[PDB]
């Protein structure tokens, strides 16, 4: 049996078999060239690896910064559908238990890299957009385009999901949504005759206390996921890279994309000028994008197919590990180094959250789909969209 | 077959025969003596038209101001009777689908036409006002009274009614709240260094970008209402007037009702200071009373035949036109005209709104109800008229 | 039949045959010394009641005040049972209608008493921390301890309730959540060009005439539970003590509770100071800790033996007697007395009431439980427990 995310990562695979210049005239350079035509040229995003080479030679010749920053996205964006391929060639030789574990851990790797290297880097704001952008669109993106692509292909067939399996991430999203509310809360009580020294320093003391409680309900998560619920989890059901060649090539691609994800950083300021558009824009609705290439991808293909129950354990399931464990990760990593961040994201970012868990809850319910329920779950990230494209704030 | 709202149109139609007067000693005068005693006396509230040409003469007599304000609601309360029984009599004529869509377009015709009054005379909080109060209304007055009243005379029964139908106006009044939520939300951001007047013109351009949005989630709940999914909306299962005579009554009912409705508008600010009324209880509480007329004399009567299908057809499918298509195509006049309206109602209107939709989705999904479900809804009524008229804010 | 609490009291009951000092050496003293066995030191908490002589003592000593903060708890926690003991030994001679009318007038009898005699000595803030502690108590403390503990006991076992008879609860703790939601409302309307003495006598205007609303919907709550619906509520199925002795101990350990409640209020700002906790922490988490003794100690007992009827019974019928019975009470008190209080808890307990009923409303509507309902329930009461700790305001 595979899990929800075994069977979305081969969503994106192109075979690829030349057979001409390799397998007939060589004899020696065989298993490097086999190696080298499943991993690279095996996609069908392999015509935008050209962007990777180009925004190296544009970084050590002097080209001009918002162009450095329009080709590290397009760099980024089969680099993360790779890493996400190449784990699940893992797990054929480790098991669906201890495969499971390091798709949890490791399963939003983009999201996690631009995190970091934009906390060391002094952009707290730049972390806090990108980690909500990445909530949103797959609430709102991701599963609306699933359940309205496949309520129109399906729309003379019955449409039917597990409730009992996706009710469990509705719970950890209420509980992550209390950790956001209530350091927002705190900074409106400037009527008790406090100084803003003593309420900004209250919001980063429950923020790191409440970072400890959101990391102990997922890892009771993962146990309920993996081993004692798990026969609702593997109700859905061959590796050809060796393991230690396929070990060999995971290594080579996290330097690139932490090498891209630097790119992406430092490049963010001067790329909003010259653009004109606003630094909550870019990371809240551009920059997700690059990291939903093959969840967003492999929820629609499992749509068309009738089988709602893969569609909801990628968008939920990616959902669940950026709000409860790589937001409250990067308290932690925050309370080692020594920089002042807190779990306020701010009054207009928190009342876009707070509408659209209650919605997905609400639509998610009764079991069942039509086309116009993912028509509603579309057009409500549209108008967060437009609210800020033109929240232009200096 | 027929609609929810062909059902319930004709609810309070008095068979009225004469017999003596009409139709023995005469000979000529046969038809226009019978289209006269269908459409005037053919009603119950026919003792209400007297009104009508009792406030026409207090106007051009010289009669204060809150004398006319009196008599021009009593005026309207037939008014939004007969429009709201000659266009289901132009349905017979027509079909169900394309009566349908002349029913969707015109079913609140008194709350249109004051919406506009109001809003070419610069009183554009009593246009904010009076569409709030008719969504309050429908989803707590009509609604609870219906399921209330039905759950006495039906306490030995078993009460049912399809959730499936009804789900899909909960998705769209929480898509409407949040372009309402927003608006209210960028108000609050004075800490960001801006000033009164860009603050101001970002409610204004983002309130004119999501009306696109709301129409458009309109346009499509009508190809899914009448089209795609009919199948269960003619669960339901003769005209009297002539068609050419029916329009000719259609068209002057209208002229006469936006007669009356400026004698509201121009007549309600000398009647809160004569009366020691604030101008947001008469606008919010009395006002919407007018154009409920048949709504709420209809649903209740099909919940004493146990028929609840009915009932929450007519209660929330009349409140999905008012906060979906009545408020936005208000939004698109202003922006013609040249008059600054956005989206932001206020602060103590946004929670009354946000908590109506939310108790609302929590009484109607298990399927049945008793007379407890219809006792809240209508307590949470007297809460909301309670706040509104201690609220005298000059 | 009996009750959902009538079940739930005599779970702490300990039975104690001594039947060598009473029994066989005695003639004349048989009676006396039987009642006292019973009542005393029958029950499984009797270790605690040598805590109640050493607070008077202490009191006419002249020991520090915190010395008597720490006693006077661990004395009232006994006594708690024991009211909630003799009344359901009193339900076996009047029957389970009458009974269950002195059950949801005197269920909750040590909150009532603080909360008054707090009221009455002008300690108006902490009658709000405490009156908000019991509902937040219940719906998380009590609730997730008996879904966690009785979820890993029967984890190979199928758990399940009754929707129907719990859906009445949720329904009326959203009317209750409006009328703290209003007052909080009305306070941040500072720009309508009203002073600080408009405003405040806005909200307390409001706040006195929803407590009448809120009255109404309890006794229309108590017919529909004890009469018209009880066929759902005794499908639940002797008294040792004598009647008019078991009349005379209720008034006993009323005014020993009375009295010890007393030394709770005078005694809890410089109990306060000397342990370095805040007066909204030890009111808000310790504090109804007392009187959630054989509530807490008797849904879990049921829990284990998968009769979750049982545990959703008290937890929630005891959360809709505090926030509809006992909150809207004291309004009226303090509106005979002329006290100035309203309905206003803050912007930090509002949010924390708000999440809270709704985290509860999703998790109880599919009418099955597993452990991992549980642990959400209790992680959200944790959250609320680190926030009150940190907030020290002076």
């Amino acid at each position: 049996g595979r899990t929800a995310h075994n069977m979305s990562s081969s969503s994106l695979r192109k075979k690829s078999d030349l057979r001409v210049i390799q397998k007939v005239p060589y004899k020696g350079l065989k298993d490097f060239l086999s190696n080298l035509q499943e991993v690279i040229l095996g996609t069908k995003l392999a015509i935008l690896f050209p962007a990777i080479p180009a925004a190296i030679i544009c970084t050590y010749c002097g080209v001009s910064q918002p162009w450095i920053f329009g080709l590290s996205l397009l760099g980024l964006t089969p680099l993360a559908e790779r890493v996400s391929f190449l784990t699940e060639q893992l797990a054929f030789y480790t098991g669906p238990t201890l495969g499971g574990l390091l798709n949890a851990t490791c399963g939003n790797a983009t999201e996690l890299i631009i995190a970091i290297l934009a906390l060391t880097n002094n952009k707290v704001a730049v972390v806090k957009y990108s980690l909500l952008g990445s909530i949103l669109s797959n609430l709102l993106l991701v599963l609306g385009t699933s359940l309205f692509c496949g309520g129109i292909a399906n729309i003379r067939r019955e449409q039917r999901f597990d409730r009992k399996q996706a009710d469990v991430n509705f719970f950890l999203l209420l509980l992550g949504f209390l950790c956001h509310l209530l350091p927002l809360l705190v900074g409106y009580l400037k009527n008790g005759e406090a100084s803003a020294a003593v309420l900004s320093d209250m919001q980063l003391s429950i923020s790191r206390g409440f970072s400890i409680v959101m990391l102990i309900s997922y890892i009771a998560y993962l146990v309920f996921q993996l081993w004692t619920h798990r026969q609702l989890f593997d109700a859905q059901e061959t590796a050809v890279i060796s393991f230690w060649s396929g070990f060999a090539w995971l290594v080579g691609m996290t330097l690139v994309i932490a090498l891209l994800s630097e790119y992406v950083v430092a490049t963010i300021e001067e790329a909003s000028d010259k653009w004109n558009l606003s630094v909550s824009f870019i990371s809240i609705i551009l920059l997700p994008i690059v990291g939903n290439a093959a969840e967003h991808a492999g929820a629609v293909i499992f749509a068309f197919k009738n089988k709602l129950d893969i569609s909801l354990g990628v968008a939920l399931g990616s959902a669940t590990q950026i709000g409860l464990f790589v937001v409250p990760l990067t308290i932690i990593v925050a309370w080692i180094l020594g920089i002042n961040m807190d779990l306020n994201f701010g009054p207009l970012e928190t009342g876009c959250l707070a509408v659209s868990i209650i919605i997905t809850a609400f639509t998610l319910q009764d079991g069942s789909s039509h086309y116009m329920k993912g028509l509603v779950l579309l057009l409500c990230y549209f108008i967060i969209a437009i609210c800020f494209f033109v929240d232009k704030l200096p």
